């Protein structure tokens, strides 16, 4: 998906 994505960032930083 897309927002894997952006939650693997938000969670990373």
């Amino acid at each position: 998906g897309l927002f894997d994505i952006v939650k693997k960032l938000v969670s990373d930083f």
